[PDB]
């Protein structure tokens, strides 16, 4: 599939949302990751809440991401027992 190494960066991952808690405004992503990739809502790209959807400010993850939706993400913050596999959005996301 579309996962040949990466593009001059950290290893980019493409997996789906598996956990989204409106209580914490962030999503866990399951890409063979034993810690799951955790993407906070304030990072979320327009790719998540479709480019056809009106976006003016900051998205709301509870109605932006849904389990079964894939993302293109790499780990900006490493697992250290406290933060986990933290997903960035400094990637070619938001197809708008």
């Amino acid at each position: 599939g579309s996962h040949m190494l990466e593009q001059k960066k950290a290893n980019i991952y493409k997996g789906k949302i598996t956990r989204i808690e409106p209580s914490l405004e962030a999503a866990f992503v399951d890409y063979g990751a034993e810690r799951h990739g955790f993407l906070p809502l304030k990072e979320i790209a327009r790719e998540y809440f479709p480019a056809n959807y009106s976006a003016h400010g900051r998205p709301n993850i509870k109605d932006v991401l849904r389990e079964g939706q894939e993302v293109i993400v790499q780990i900006d913050k490493e697992e250290r027992g406290n933060k986990g596999a933290a997903l960035t959005t400094f990637i070619s996301l938001a197809g708008s």
